[PDB]
């Protein structure tokens, strides 16, 4: 499908239902967003432990909504009896609502496309868009995976009561709401984002990221390399993004973006490949990770005197 990316689950399903919806500011505080964060507890929990943010709610996302549009993501939790009925509410008045959902009863991503045949179900939480609910099946967008899906609605139910490695689920949906909004340019959105970048020293949680992966040479359990490749998609997108924003508005960028995806896009391989393959260069990816933490430190500072 042709489904707004965003940079993370959360995000892509606040964007999807933004554009379909006509809501103004969502889609380019999303684009615009420039974040990093790095959880060690986290890590060797191996629960989602870095990227562009923490989940499944994107806090700083719903504060950035708030403090540049003044716009509010009510979260309502429901229970089996009233969570279908008031969804046919939703749906026969906005047309979409945005649920949480156990990805383990999603199919959205195919992992046989790169080769992975041994495809471990997981009761992880995810943002999937409700566009349909029938007697016996309700239809779903996973915005984020550009998937489609039909499910039985006891599935549906089952999705959406489970308990999951970051909790249980209760119904919950997301509505994206404004008493009054604001407007922002899109290089005031950039500006707070960078300097918030550098305040908050986030160049500096990619260099402690590399100095984990740097200690992981004796680990045995690899799967944090595959946490790792999966959590880094969203700084991916991000570049990404910022390289369609500065398309789109014309902007003035520093001239290495393009090299740092490209950086991005090289770590996420390595990581899957040390994943899968058995390799021993936990000490290569540390050094491309900490390398790529100087190279955005200076260029946070460079967009900065250009923007």
């Amino acid at each position: 499908l042709d489904t707004f990316q965003g940079y993370n689950c959360y995000s892509s399903a606040l964007g999807e239902y933004a554009k379909q919806k006509n809501i103004d500011q969502v889609e380019n505080i999303i684009l615009s967003q420039w974040s990093f964060f790095f959880d060690e507890e986290q890590f060797y929990k191996n629960q989602w432990y870095t990227g562009a943010a923490d989940g499944p709610v994107d806090v700083v996302l719903n504060e950035d909504l708030r403090n540049f549009a003044n716009i509010e993501v009510l979260e309502h939790i429901s229970s089996e009896s009233q969570a279908i009925d008031e969804g046919r509410k939703v749906l026969e008045k906005h047309g979409l609502q945005i649920v949480l959902m156990d990805f383990y009863y999603m199919n959205s991503f195919n992992w046989k496309s790169l080769s992975r045949f041994n495809v471990t179900r997981e009761h992880d939480p995810a943002f999937a868009v409700l566009t349909q609910i029938n007697e016996n099946s309700v239809h779903i967008i996973d915005p984020y995976y550009h998937h489609e899906e039909n499910m039985s609605m006891e599935d549906f139910i089952k999705s959406r009561n489970s308990m999951t490695k970051q909790g249980k689920i209760s119904f919950n949906s997301y509505e994206i709401f404004s008493n009054g909004t604001k407007k922002s340019n899109i290089k005031e959105l950039l500006y707070y984002r960078f300097n918030r970048y550098l305040q908050e020293k986030m160049f500096g949680k990619i260099t402690q990221f590399g100095q984990v992966v740097k200690k992981q040479l004796d680990n045995k359990d690899r799967k944090w390399a595959f946490t790792g490749y999966n959590c880094l998609n969203s700084v991916v997108y991000q570049h990404q993004n910022l390289i369609n924003l500065q398309k789109k508005f014309s902007l003035e960028m520093p001239p290495n973006l393009q090299e740092l995806l490209d950086n991005w896009a090289l770590i996420r391989k390595k990581l899957f490949e040390y994943y899968s393959r058995g390799s021993y260069n936990t000490e290569e990816i540390s050094n491309l990770i900490c390398k790529v933490a100087s190279s955005e430190e200076q260029f946070a500072q460079e967009v900065l005197k250009v923007l």
